[PDB]
């Protein structure tokens, strides 16, 4: 059987699967090798992703991981990390999110996969390799449409007073917030883009409201115009991935189609199509 | 004489007048007491100011500082590194910028004062103290038409194509920087909001391009917008203060305009202004 692994930036999702059948599911976290060093995540390794599989480790014949920050460069140092968590697996391929996406989505033809989550991203899939990439420069100069971004800018309206009478008040009560309270944990407290990608269940279950919808309309457009139309190829359907692509797939779809383009899929997770992607290439 | 000090997110402008006339005028950096502490500050007193003054150390009969971080709360503890520097001197009194801006731009008359350098900011300014304030709430979350936002704003639709062909690779080549150094700088560096400031005159020097222009233009007007319309008292003329105020004043002029606003005054320094203040209002 074999181990696939997600990360994003937020948690890790593992499964254990046997010929396109999922036989283990389980759900770690973090894991950077751009990020995070050797032994701060060979912690990880031993302590969330061994104790998790335990038992069938032995039945893992291959490992495939796919991972924000999994540069070229980094990549061969999670492989040794990995390696050394099963010392008797035959192969382990360590590759980045962006190229687990398109593989999900596109699985082998042509196509351009997108990524909608904490941060957003982009690439241009041939069907075996990505061919072109927009960096999103993150949450603070670019990562359009992310969730991280919908936070910084439906906060930054709220507490400015662009929104309807009562919303802020709502907002820093549900969450007992204050406005220095924010201000610390976006300017002084770690991976503040977490912090503001974790207010998005309070803007989706607010898009009744005209300001909140037109805001994240706004910012997933603006994620095509300079993620997606530059790859000069609306002939080729947009593939989406990610917990703000799903949460937001009515906006979205809206958007994609006021611009003339046309929506490939959005789905929340790729990993059934992980699983059905290394089921049916081997090698 | 007098010692009057304005501190910015850059650096602290000093000056020893007599009368409401100039006689010294010093140029020191930082010095913040919410964003420093007692010693780290305690060595810039007596290390670049008081090297600076070092003469007429003795014939400083009060001092008046205005610096941004000088909040109500931290500005006591300023006081008592100014009144080591000067034992000998019969006022200190430590008050914000933002105050220092409207006393310089509005004297004793009511009216609303706005900063924009680094970072923006602005008040309801009655006469004698501030009445209403909107929290800046920083370069990621706010403080637009700021230099640090035009930066982040500029730099990120430079690198994803949407200024003309060539700019990009202009910019970068001027600067010697990559789109790697810039996520370094912005994510992994100190200040950040000061290296993104930094690119303000290449932006000035490049208002003839549409792109660039409508940047700074829309900027400006979610400016007014999310922290001045909110005052509700467009019969109040808008003074401003500061480098980007300054540097784009037409700019300014025509978005003020544009909204039936009417512009009070710009000015680059508040610090002519102070010197008549504290030649006007002794106590």
């Amino acid at each position: 059987m074999i181990l696939i692994g997600d990360s994003g930036s937020t948690k890790t999702d593992w499964c254990i699967a046997k010929e396109g059948k999922s036989l283990g599911r389980f759900q770690t976290s973090g894991i950077n090798p751009f990020q995070q060093d050797r032994n701060e995540i060979d912690t990880a390794l031993r302590s969330e992703v061994l104790p998790a599989i335990g038992q069938k480790a032995s039945s893992i014949r291959a490992v495939y991981f796919y991972g924000a920050g999994c540069t070229p460069a980094k990549a061969p140092m999670l492989n040794e990390a990995l390696d050394s968590m099963l010392p008797h697996c035959d192969r382990i391929e360590v590759a980045g999110d962006m190229l687990g996406a398109a593989r999900a989505l596109c699985g082998d033809s042509e196509g351009i996969a997108c990524i909608l989550g904490t941060g957003s991203n982009s690439c241009l899939f041939d069907g075996r390799e990505i061919k072109a990439n927009v960096s999103p420069l993150g949450y603070i100069l670019g990562d359009e449409g992310s969730g991280a971004v919908l936070g910084r800018l439906f906060i930054g309206s709220l507490l400015k007073g662009q929104m309807p009478e009562g919303l802020c008040e709502a907002f820093l009560q549900e969450y007992g917030l204050t406005s220095a309270d924010i201000i610390e944990s976006v300017y002084r407290k770690p991976f503040p883009n977490r912090f503001l990608a974790g207010f998005s269940p309070f803007i989706a279950q607010h898009l009744d409201i005209p300001a909140v919808y037109s805001l994240v309309q706004n910012s997933f457009d603006d994620f095509l115009v300079r993620n997606v139309l530059r790859y000069n190829r609306p002939d080729l359907p947009l593939h989406f991935i990610g917990s703000v692509a799903f949460h937001y797939r009515e906006v979205l779809s809206s958007v994609i189609k006021k611009r003339g383009l046309t929506l490939g899929s959005v789905l929340q997770s790729p990993m059934e199509g992980l699983i059905q992607y290394h089921h049916n290439n081997h090698v």
